């Protein structure tokens, strides 16, 4: 037994440069940072001719307590397709810096499915988090001068929705007043700070085909509301010049390499919940550009990333994924039948049964609502009785979608030739009349209405007195004809938690409605959430060291 | 034509190539793009010195108007290099918050600029982000403890820790944060300063390798408890990851000036809080990889020079070899009475009004701290004869050259004389020199010896507040500790309007803070603002990006 640090620390990394080589991009084309790292410039989209790749998304049940494996499998079937001899890339996102103080930190994956170098891909990276926390920064700055010196505008102090932000887990700037002191030390109002992968810049970083469109995007977004109820903008305060400046080397997506040496591109990392949960559009389709296969991945289950990532990503890309990876264990399907999470590891044929109808609702909602050829990786675990891995390919074969047994963790790219050959099958041959959910021309509540009955798999949505009222402003706005992200539980299909397996008769309770109009959709809630993380009585920072010659310890 | 022109019609090299010119193997950087490098530190202890040279270039107070410090110190570099030296500029990295403001500028100006500046302007190698984080953590964690448990005794009305970004942002100066629910943290008033003011600046610039930066880490008092004994970063168990989150930024970046000159760029506090200085790594490094290192500090040399000496090199143990004073025509005339509007006029009478401003420094290098100087007058064209044989006889009376500067408009070969004069003050080797005042003196004594040999005042006032917040600071064992005076830098007086050489003055105490991580007291005279704000039309309006990411309207 290696600890995925050991395992990282053992692997022989290629430079960079002979990565880049694999994917046809020559120095010019490249930044370096390091002999590892390097940055892709963007603008090479326009000067060489695209491979039209195939797209191949990763997603996964509904994240139980101890598995959310969903990108160990990603790793694993781009390097099994690096090994059958195909030109392959997997992009993923990264992570936030920020908790890596609370909780320990973790690799980009685990075991021998891991993308290197692991210590940089935690800390500042190549500086895109940096970037997207002073734009969003520069903005807020931008706006309180604004009100300081005219208010030309008419801002209204008290509807003013922008919140700066900082890259760490800190609870004491979820509520704050600022503008105190002198009349030289601004306005008095009230005021917040969000974790930087919350802000709404990082969302429209990622929902950007190119520095025109990001520019365009950065203008869009809502600050605040005048005293007449009109938006104020970005573009309003001549900010999002100098916000696509600061982000300017940041949009042009990250170059590093897995441990047997295929090409990995990181970009983005929006949340799940108030966002889309993937990467950037422009790592999708620089590497759909690049190479004849991409491996991406969506957060959370399939309930909530992959239909972001197919009603908002793809909407907005014009890209669709040709073949979909779903990833479940064992385990997880019989914690949806009951068993605690001690008793996993025995065997219960009766709690597998139960829990399966969570596995075979996603398997519905992306072959008969999305239509897109799918296959079940099943990330095996050695106590896996044949039993039970013969009753959850039985169980799949009745919806025409097979299952693939996954190794990756403890083999690498071998443990995944059985799902990246079934993933090959699912492209050549096998139909994809690919369907959006709902269609731009719907009401908010009637998109809201078809993902519930559709794929979450509700009756209906019941509206608060406030979120009727807010979706209403939004409409007469002129907000209704973007998508919705539904920011709502990822333990299950329903609002509610605890409904594991696949709850029926229940619906959903929206309670705010909120418009992000950088990233083009609109967050509903369904709950409370927290877009500013805190740190724990003992925080791993603690344990964090460095020696005489700069050595860190302590990160994992 | 604009510092842009002059740097995009440069042609720079690759930085690989600028590495091989200090003997720097390729697995001995880390590249970023083919312009840009971090110099690993290690290097120190594998590779044996070549034991440079050390020139600090300060200048006279400054005025509203012509600031060439920075310039001078890379034409000089550029000078030396014709010369055949082996010599390596070590400069300051300029805070991003400002180019949002007002402009965004060259490091240095005219034929002496060092590229790419773009990138310097902005992220550059991220070392302004590792430090805002750091300080950042430290906040988190602060606030953290006392929301837990609070075992160390924090008092909330005394953690004298604040928060940082690189903004101008006044909103941010004064805050009530850890309002909301009870989960939602404790209660109490705080603020953010610019990420250069953090004392984690001042801290990563005083240590000599990533041992020393994570003891000075440790050291650093961010509160009291109610007992009246100050809490530390070591006590929250927070400097092992502060000095992790800095490994990379305490690497010196590498860059070059528009000859092909090698160039370190590397921290940059303030100048009145703080040294105002690049890092000891930065110029240990060049002292290191050159024969010859010219270094600069902040405001004239009643300030960068007085804290060059009395606390980067003490900590650092070096010993500058000479100092180049810089002075212009228009900046003595405007010493001596003359507006804004009126210096390209002649006036020998002002000249000599305003020159014992210039004479004071020399005597400040010359006899107090016993340096070779040289005086480098950057010279305009309406210039004359005249005034220059003045400025030169005034000086000849107390040992000092005089060399005329052009590096402007011409690079380095506008400071071939003044580079052979500093060449032939260090050609003799003699060293005396002294330190303005010894460790063992108090608080009072130190300030009382700044005042006198380098202000010129004749003595230092207090109020009952600064004696009150002195005398804690005696009790508690900061004392023998460096002295960091936060006063006016346009005049030797602590009045920003008493202009020339003032006399008759004293110096008013109001306020006296510890700085443990950096290893010295900041004394105030007035009010320092550590968080600047934005203009009515900040310069962030006339910034723009074109459809293939080229931006403009930065310069």
């Amino acid at each position: 037994f290696k600890t995925d640090i050991e395992i990282a620390q053992e692997a022989n990394p290629q430079d960079i440069r002979d990565i880049a080589k694999k994917i046809n991009l020559s120095e010019d084309d490249i930044e370096l940072y390091g002999k590892y790292k390097a940055k892709i410039d963007y603008n090479v989209l326009n000067r060489t001719k695209s491979r039209a790749g195939k797209l191949i998304l990763t997603t996964a049940i509904n994240p139980t307590p101890a598995g959310e494996g969903k990108t160990t499998t990603s790793i694993g079937v781009a390097d099994a397709l690096a090994k059958l001899g195909k030109n392959v890339i997997a992009a993923l996102r990264e992570p936030s810096m920020g908790p890596v103080f609370g909780i320990k930190g973790g690799a980009a994956g685990g075991g021998y499915a891991q993308v290197v170098p692991m210590e940089d891909i935690n800390l500042h990276f190549t500086g895109d988090m940096h970037a997207i926390g002073a734009a969003n920064n520069l903005l807020a700055a931008m706006l309180d001068n604004h009100v300081y010196q005219t208010n030309s505008l008419n801002i209204n102090p008290k509807r003013i929705t922008w919140r700066r932000c900082v890259d760490m887990n800190d609870r004491q700037l979820r509520n704050v007043v600022d503008g105190l002191g002198k009349k030289v030390d601004g306005v008095t109002r009230e005021d917040g700070f969000d974790i930087t992968v919350a802000s709404e810049v990082m969302a429209a970083f990622c929902l950007s085909n190119n520095i025109s469109e990001l520019k365009e995007n950065l203008g869009n977004i809502v600050v605040a509301y005048n005293y007449s109820g009109k938006p104020v903008t970005a573009r309003d305060l001549n900010a999002h010049g100098a916000m696509a400046a600061i982000l300017k080397d940041a949009l042009k997506p990250n170059l590093v390499q897995t441990l047997e040496g295929t090409p990995a591109i990181l970009h983005g990392g929006p949340f799940a919940n108030i966002a889309h949960g993937c990467n950037s559009i422009i790592a999708t389709k620089m590497g759909m550009h690049m190479a004849d296969y991409v491996v991406t991945e969506a957060g959370f289950g399939a309930d909530l990333g992959a239909e972001k990532f197919l009603d908002i990503k793809c909407r907005k890309a014009g890209i669709r994924p040709d073949a979909v990876i779903i990833v479940a264990t064992v385990r997880a399907l019989k914690y949806n039948g009951g068993v605690a999470k001690d008793q996993l590891n025995n065997e219960n044929l009766e709690a597998l049964e139960k829990g399966l109808p969570n596995l075979l609702k996603h398997i519905e909602n992306i072959t008969q609502v999305y239509k897109i050829p799918a296959v079940v990786a099943i990330n095996r675990f050695p106590l896996d009785t044949d039993a039970e891995l013969a009753l959850v390919r039985s169980k799949c074969e009745e919806l025409g979608v097979k299952v693939a047994l996954s190794e990756v963790w403890a083999n690498g790219g071998e443990g995944g030739i059985e799902v990246a050959n079934e993933v090959l099958k699912l492209i050549e041959e096998g139909e994809n009349n690919f369907e959006y959910c709902y269609e731009e021309d719907m009401t908010i509540k009637e998109k809201l209405n078809a993902i519930a009955t559709k794929i979450y798999g509700a009756d209906g949505v019941n509206y608060t007195k406030e979120a009727n009222k807010q979706i209403a402003e939004l409409e007469e706005l002129g907000f209704g004809n973007l998508p919705v992200c539904v920011a709502k539980t990822q333990y299950s299909l329903s609002d509610d938690q605890t409904k594991l397996g696949r709850p029926t008769g229940f619906t959903i309770e929206v309670r705010q409605a909120n418009i992000s109009a950088g990233a083009g959709f609109v967050v509903v809630m369904t709950g409370e959430i927290m877009k500013m993380p805190g740190l724990p009585k003992l925080p791993a920072a603690e344990r964090i060291d460095v020696d005489e010659n700069g050595k860190i310890s302590g990160l994992f």
